[PDB]
């Protein structure tokens, strides 16, 4: 009987399978444009808006 | 009593009756691109891919 398996090597191909993933729906729908760029270096770490009368 | 059976011959026409079939839907819809060509004579009897992190 032949024994060949030291002739060859155990190969890990360079490819990845797919992972799982998740949906981002809250981010898209909350308010975006109102707080954009408002907290910056002149502001310190918070800022405020006005409640109605 | 005429005896005519040597006058004619037993014919088998050249046509076949239709036979039963089956369909291949699993081979069509699993993956092929990935594993194609990857087991060859440098490989031995098996090959490995990479789980994502």
């Amino acid at each position: 009987p032949n024994n060949l398996d030291s002739n060859v090597s155990q190969i890990v191909l360079k490819k990845f399978l797919p992972g799982f993933m998740s949906d981002l729906v809250l981010a898209k729908t909350v308010d975006r444009q109102l707080l954009a760029g408002e907290i910056n270096s002149s502001t310190g770490d918070s800022v405020s808006f006005k409640r109605p009368h």
